[PDB]
């Protein structure tokens, strides 16, 4: 028994955190096979964040101008590259930690694991969803750039995330691990907002599902809805549509519990209408979306990694 | 900014998690140096189960009858002992991973992180308070015994805890590194019972500390308390007293923030009264109790 928000065992991914210097700033980079990946904003000065060139930049760096520690062994750079918004150091030395890896670009509403480190060495590790509106709700302080999300598939670390900035909200914003940005998020100091956030409703029927097998049943009702008269109720609580895929995802936690998909909807609808009453769901509050369908299964059935 | 409940990286202890198998038990067990640690109930069968005599059962044990797996690999175990209500498996090779750690025995309050592992192999990673009745509550399934609760300082892997059950309640009781409870609890299947829990008070101002650093300044308000008068209204809502030494301990958030212990503590006497009015502090609707002083400032500052 027991419901947590949990993360992916990070040790594949510790052993890939190097530290990174160029100038005045020191960020973290990932190290697999012989390249470091880091954000590309690492080459940049106080008047560069402003309105940055970077392949001008970086024609004018060297690879001595980088320096990279993997604990405490400085690695030689041997070439550099940007690939969008991810700088790529190649070192003469292959990572003998290199786990079986894999770059994926992830969508809203998916989670992943995230490693904070500063200066090459991690910290802590905490599981996020990647919002909506595209940003995360991290915990990241000053030289967290270049910390990384990711998922394990087996005994394979899919690399999904990589820290490049602080919205003036607090979220953060970055890109996938070939440097595109997830949302509308450019790497400069300017004037940028996050876009109204919604709730991921495919995560709060896997997190009700998730109650159910631990025993909470009070918001359970007999009634079911439609899939479109529950989009009509969910859009006007800022809650994303719930597609026939999502419904289908549900399906195993459905069978097991025994409760269709439509009928937690009918949960979920009176939920947001009539609030919770004073009452929690697996001691909360408010209805948590940071729960895939495939967390809550992987969770309620201990998978290994 | 932002703030998340966070684990500790937990790739010191991967390297330490190794199957432990007895008879038709299988568990988790800490591999360390050339001793694997793990509950001492991986010795029971169903007939030594309300009340079995551990040091009856383990005299009648071989080193042969315990299977040790370190990912694909037996190790052979060429020693056996108890300490308390841990088992300790000397075996005859020492773990090339083995990080520098210590044991440390926690107080109530005290977060870790847990290391959720079945048949030797982690599965997750989350984050745990040691509850004022000296329960956790975490997510374990059967098999689930041997996983372990820890803190990582510096290089350093203060290893705190070991689950051995699940009371009825489904909350987690288990052992420190040396084998002692946490707790008024056994490992016997002998009715149990966790006390009543209550809310870790120093950890609730840690949190509504962190809050405030974090720009949610909404629950402030021109009161201040006498200590006295806090514990009273508290022990009300079922929250732990404050100390002298939990004031104290909450001084560097106090200096940071530029409002006195006293002065937070009338803040959350407001938020038990009235509650959150709809709104959230730190993305939560309710008063979060897992997060320590020592938590806030080291995820705060640095
Ligand atoms: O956001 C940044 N860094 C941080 C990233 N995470 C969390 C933080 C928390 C506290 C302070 C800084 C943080 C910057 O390096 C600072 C200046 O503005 C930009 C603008 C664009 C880019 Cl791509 C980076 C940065
Ligand atoms: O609680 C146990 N195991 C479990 C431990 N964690 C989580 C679980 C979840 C679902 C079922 C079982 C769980 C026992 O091994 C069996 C039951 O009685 C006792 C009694 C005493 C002891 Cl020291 C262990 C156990």
């Amino acid at each position: 028994s027991g419901f947590r928000k949990m993360a992916f065992p990070s040790g594949k991914v510790e052993g890939c955190m190097v530290q990174v210097t160029c100038g005045t700033t020191t960020l973290n980079g990932l190290w697999l096979d012989d390249v470091v990946y880091c954000p590309r904003h690492v080459i940049c000065t106080s008047e560069d964040m402003l309105n940055p060139n970077y392949e001008d930049l970086l024609i004018r760096k060297s690879n001595h101008n980088f320096l990279v520690q993997a604990g405490n062994v400085q690695l030689r750079v041997i070439g550099h590259s940007m690939q969008n918004c991810v700088l790529k150091l190649k070192v003469d030395t292959a990572n003998p930690k290199t786990p079986k890896y894999k770059f994926v670009r992830i969508q809203p509403g998916q989670t992943f694991s995230v490693l904070a480190c500063y200066n090459g060495s991690p910290s802590g590790v905490y599981q996020c969803a990647m919002r909506p509106n595209f940003t995360i709700k991290g915990s990241f302080l000053n030289g967290s750039c270049g910390s990384v999300g990711f998922n394990i598939d087996y005994d394979c670390v899919s690399f999904c995330y990589m820290h490049h900035m602080e919205l003036p909200t607090g979220v953060h914003a970055g890109t996938d691990l070939e440097g595109n940005f997830y949302g509308p998020f450019v790497d400069r100091q300017t004037a940028q907002a996050a876009g109204t956030d919604t709730t991921i409703t495919v995560n709060v029927l896997a997190w009700l599902y998730a109650a159910v097998i631990n025993g909470d049943r009070w918001f359970l009702n007999r009634f079911t809805t439609t899939l479109n008269d529950f989009n009509l109720v969910a859009m006007k609580y800022n809650y994303e549509p719930l597609t026939q895929d999502h419904v289908d995802i549900l399906g195993p936690l459905s069978a097991q519990t025994g409760i269709a998909v439509l009928d937690m909807c009918a949960s979920l609808k009176e939920l947001l209408q009539n609030g919770m009453n004073g009452r929690t769901i697996l001691g909360s509050a408010l209805l948590e979306d940071e729960f895939t369908p495939f967390d809550v299964v992987r969770q309620c059935s201990g998978v290994t990694f």
